[PDB]
């Protein structure tokens, strides 16, 4: 069997990152990193690429450009894990061995669980700033749009960047404005969702902006299918079971309904629900000793950030070196995650919460306001950071910062 | 390669019964039915086994029983579902073909995502209903119980039989009362949720209960760990992330996490959760219009009873009928579920109720009310009905009996 020291499942966010921490602790011949994409995506800017902000092609960069210098790189798919016997098995019909392994698979799109797509995307006036083939087509029904229903899902299941799936629609009613047709445009955030946000410093703000900007919200209702070459939407009523609702659309945005990896759903590394079951500060999965997990796959119960693996990194940084010395790790993540919250092509609500689902914010000023400093931090920025600190392993969370201000 | 006009996966409570009225529409010969258990259980007498007040012998048939006549048994297990070349994949390597798929699967029990488990039901003094391996445990902790905590548990998953995790509970603290030991035993629920009982009408009469008999509740606990040689169990406390609880414990009964079947998980068929992905009101599939589903499989909001498998299977009869003929279903299932809640070695509380949370009595009477007359339903005639009537194809739940008593 190939064997290395430290085995990385996926070369992600999560999974660069660790590969560059773990590099430092063990050498660089000890990491592997199995990952089947040629491309690495800073996903966090798609949602400026929907809105005609940015470009597609800056988001991204070839694989092997940021994997660590002088670590291996897997290009393959992880098709099973045998923590038992301490490997995996990829899609080129060869097993790895590993002595501990860090899992950092990301979140699935499910698109096709809802009916009529993803083939309704070949059609005009619908997009999805979660896939690289949908962000653009996003940006092209906005531009496009005339006059009639622009519509924005949120779907019965967890996601990554709860915040995303409005961004654009805050996005797309100041395009509206800027170019003339804002009273053309009906604008409707189907939710399935009991509420705007699950922080309520930031719910609150984001509700004054509903009511500013004529905004309509319809709770517990999810998108089931998408009739996209008569631009009709169907809805189900969370609340009354059976009851659907059929609307058409001058444009759409999709967010799609996620779940985990579907190599992790019937892994003996998953919890019930098929996330990597890890404790809750330390990382280490609750199982097998010698397994962690980092990111959106995990089932650690905050938002699914790239801000979260930011915090991440630094607390999975130390469990494992304390592991490696069959110490008790002692420092415990916190749940801090964060979400940029754009609001217009220039103001960002700077959410950042903890696991008690309470603001954790940075900067001594109130960042449950619409900002052009937290614009420009997202925007310019914090993609700068994340090629040239993240992925090198020098950031993990803004916490020190915060301390650094609060005196 | 082998094909049927109409496949059954799973030989269950709504496998059978499906299979059965299939059987009347396309012929014995044109059905078959994928399942690799050799005995079939009714489940709901489990929770009066691991009180002692039933046998767990009487609760199992031979599979072979209950297949309808005429109608073929593949025994294996169902590995692949591939929807759009209207075929599926066993483990003796086959591939099967349909007409039709009825996909009656049940839910998987993970015992294993609790850490210590299920080595630990080796351990004296616990248990679980919920196994054929481990419902005789419960009885036995029960009789052995001397004094200390007597633990009950609820999960963060869906479950079938929401009701039956305080259903022995209540059973418990009658035979501690009943053999005097009742002041020796501190009796806790320490649930996932944050609520008795969906149902208010319902969930006021079992408040009631708990405070007439002194059961502590704790909500939003969930078990983690169960250290069965140190008689402990851990608890986390899901309002906040990174607490945890150990507890000593004389008696604990797991309810185990509960998921779709793991070959249904990534399946085309499932929805993003991995449940059977059905129309709420007529069971067709929502993408693949011959593929069916009933019971514990599918993503139906309701309960995962027996008895919303029951009022299922008349529904899912009349869909299959009205598209073989080429018409658009119309009949609508309203979420019918019930559950006959134990509250004691005499006495049901029957709930019924449907999609919107709201009672739906069968009988005129107050079911809110601890019955003798429900407990000897649950206890003796659902079991006759079941094997005899249920499982021939001939019982879609009781809303002609609640028309005609009303
Ligand atoms: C539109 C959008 C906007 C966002 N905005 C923000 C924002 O403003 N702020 C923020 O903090 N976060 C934001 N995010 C979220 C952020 O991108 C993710 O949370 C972050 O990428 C999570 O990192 P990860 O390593 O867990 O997953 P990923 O970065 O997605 O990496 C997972 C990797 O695993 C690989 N993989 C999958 N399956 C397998 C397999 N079987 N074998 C091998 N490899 C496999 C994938 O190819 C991928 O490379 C946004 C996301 C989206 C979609
Ligand atoms: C302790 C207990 C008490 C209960 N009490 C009540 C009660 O009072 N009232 C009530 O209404 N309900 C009650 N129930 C619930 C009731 O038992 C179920 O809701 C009912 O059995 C659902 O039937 P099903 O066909 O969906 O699943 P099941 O009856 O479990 O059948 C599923 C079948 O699929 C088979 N199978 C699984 N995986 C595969 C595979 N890969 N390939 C092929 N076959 C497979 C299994 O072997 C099984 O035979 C209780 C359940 C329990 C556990
Ligand atoms: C449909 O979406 C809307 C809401 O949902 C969040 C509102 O609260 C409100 C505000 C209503 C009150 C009484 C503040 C409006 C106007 C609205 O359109
Ligand atoms: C790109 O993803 C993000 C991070 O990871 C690099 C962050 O650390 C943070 C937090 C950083 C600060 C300065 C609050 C945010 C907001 C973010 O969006
Ligand atoms: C065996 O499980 C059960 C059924 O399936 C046969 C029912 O139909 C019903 C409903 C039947 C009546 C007479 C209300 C109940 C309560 C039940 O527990
Ligand atoms: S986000
Ligand atoms: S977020
Ligand atoms: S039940
Ligand atoms: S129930």
């Amino acid at each position: 069997m190939n064997h290395y020291e430290v085995l990385v499942l996926g070369g992600g966010s999560g999974g660069i990152t660790m590969a560059a921490r773990m590099k430092r602790k063990v050498g660089a011949e000890n990491v592997a990193i199995v990952e089947p994409s040629e491309r690495h995506f800073y996903q966090p800017i798609w949602t400026l690429v929907g809105a005609g902000a940015k470009q597609l092609s800056s988001s991204g960069r070839p694989t092997a450009s940021v994997i660590p210098s002088g670590v291996e790189w897997i290009k393959a798919r992880v098709t099973e894990l045998n923590p038992d016997k301490n490997c995996i098995h990829t899609d080129d019909d060869e097993k790895i061995s590993y002595r501990y392994l860090i899992i950092a698979l990301g979140i699935q799109l499910d698109y096709e669980k809802i009916k009529g797509l993803p083939e309704g995307f070949a059609h005009p006036k619908i997009g999805s700033n979660y896939s690289v083939k949908t962000v653009e087509k996003t940006w092209k029904a906005l531009q496009d749009f005339k006059e009639g229903n622009a519509i924005f899902t949120f779907p019965n299941t967890p996601v990554k960047c709860a915040g995303a799936p409005q961004k654009i629609m805050y996005l797309s009613e100041a395009y509206f404005r800027k170019t003339g047709k804002r009273s053309k445009a009906n604008i409707i955030f189907n939710t399935s969702l009991g509420a705007i946000f699950g922080v309520k410093k930031y719910a609150d703000a984001l509700q004054e902006i509903i009511q500013e900007r004529n905004l309509t919200v319809n709770y517990k209702k999810n998108l089931i299918e998408v009739r996209a070459d008569k631009q009709e939407a169907v809805f189900e009523n969370l609340d009354k079971p059976g009851e659907t609702q059929v609307i058409s659309y001058e444009m759409l945005h999709v967010t799609p309904p996620m779940s985990p990896p579907d190599v992790l759903k019937t892994s003996p590394v998953a919890d019930a629900a098929g996330w990597v079951d890890v404790d809750k500060e330390t990382l280490q999965h609750r199982r097998y000793p010698n397994v962690f997990g980092i990111g959106d796959c995990t089932n650690l119960p905050t938002s699914k950030t790239a801000a979260a693996v930011a915090a991440q990194s630094g607390i999975l940084d130390r469990t494992i070196s304390v592991i490696m010395k069959n110490q008790t790790p002692t420092k415990k993540y916190d749940g801090y995650t964060s979400c940029p919250l754009v609001t217009g092509y220039n103001r960002v609500i700077l959410a950042e919460f903890d696991y008690k689902a309470e603001p954790l914010e940075t900067f001594p000023f109130d960042q449950s306001k619409e900002r052009l400093s937290m614009y420009l931090m997202k925007a310019d920025l914090m993609p700068f950071l994340y090629w040239n600190m993240m992925l090198r392993g020098y950031w993990g969370g803004p916490a020190f910062l915060r301390k650094l201000f609060h005196l």
